[PDB]
């Protein structure tokens, strides 16, 4: 079917582990989409071809506004390229180094669409596993959009794969590779609102085996601005014990998530 030569390829919108990903111009139609560009020998070198699996199976039979579409894949003898929903606002990570933190409202408006997107996933169980600022894009509305469906899987679930870069936003179960379920992306969901109001993650430190620690042992403070409701959302979120982590349902319904959002349910 799809093959390179019917695309018209532009500047780079990103990099990360695996992708390169490229703006581009489908030429009989014009149609304005992100190419992800895969190199056939890394995917095998790290024996990651299960979680390029996982991205297709997954982000094309989803079907939510704050889900990235992806509407198909090829390759050559080199290469896989994955053919998603272009995002022109960029990514969340992009915007928080720019203005430094959010204010209540944007936050809570993110927290949102976050909690929308993962309810529509937790309800078919699946587990994103990998929410990050760099995986959060922007719709041409500046609405949120969630990407990067690699490490998903169903669950319950174990990990047989090696961690990469950062810990900064997996749970206690996770990086000590104990058995996880859904209770993993509400954990992520608490780190993201702290990061967003205070320009860093909660158990940031300087080193990988320093950070483990802070995380287990949910070792975390306050700066003086972060107001009381926050601060009660935030720390639900981040219990150790994943069952004592909040149904999405009593995230949306938070008093200062209801306050401050910009949109609902
Ligand atoms: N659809 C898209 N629209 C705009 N930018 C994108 C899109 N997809 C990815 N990017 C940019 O490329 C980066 C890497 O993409 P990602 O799919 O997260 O790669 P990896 O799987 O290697 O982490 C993202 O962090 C983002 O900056
Ligand atoms: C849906 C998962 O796969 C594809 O996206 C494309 C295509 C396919 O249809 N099945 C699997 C082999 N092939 C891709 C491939 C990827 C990586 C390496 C190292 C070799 C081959
Ligand atoms: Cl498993
Ligand atoms: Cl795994
Ligand atoms: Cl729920
Ligand atoms: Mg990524
Ligand atoms: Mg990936």
């Amino acid at each position: 079917q799809w093959a390179l030569e019917d695309f018209e390829i532009g500047r780079p919108l990103g990099k990360g582990k695996f992708g390169n990903v490229y703006l581009a111009r489908e030429k009989q139609s014009k149609f304005i989409l992100a190419l992800k560009v895969l190199f056939k020998a890394q995917l095998e070198k790290a024996g990651v071809e299960h979680q390029l699996r996982r991205e297709v199976e997954i982000q094309s039979h989803l079907r939510h506004p704050n889900i990235l579409r992806l509407y198909g894949y090829f390759h050559d003898a080199t290469r896989v390229y994955l053919i998603l929903e272009y995002a022109p606002l960029g990514t969340v990570y992009r915007e928080l180094q720019k203005l430094s933190k959010f204010d209540e409202q944007r936050t809570a408006t993110y927290i949102t669409e976050l909690a929308n997107a993962l309810s529509y996933c937790h309800s078919k169980r699946v587990i994103h596993r990998d929410i990050k600022p760099e995986n959060l894009l922007l719709g041409s509305a500046g609405e949120l959009k969630i990407a990067d469906f690699g490490w998903s899987v169903h669950a319950p679930s174990s990990r047989r794969t090696t961690l990469a870069g950062t810990l900064d936003y997996l749970p206690p179960e996770m990086i000590e590779g104990r058995m996880h379920d859904e209770k993993v992306d509400l954990w992520s969901l608490g780190v993201l609102c702290y990061e967003f109001l205070v320009g860093k993650p909660p158990f940031e430190a300087n080193t990988y085996q320093e950070t483990y620690k802070r995380i287990s042992r949910v070792e975390f403070t306050f700066p003086d601005f972060v107001t009381e409701g926050a601060r009660d959302l935030i720390s639900r979120l981040l219990k150790h014990n994943p069952s004592q982590r909040p149904m999405l349902r009593e995230v949306l319904e938070h008093p200062w998530i209801t306050a401050n959002s910009s949109k609902p349910s």
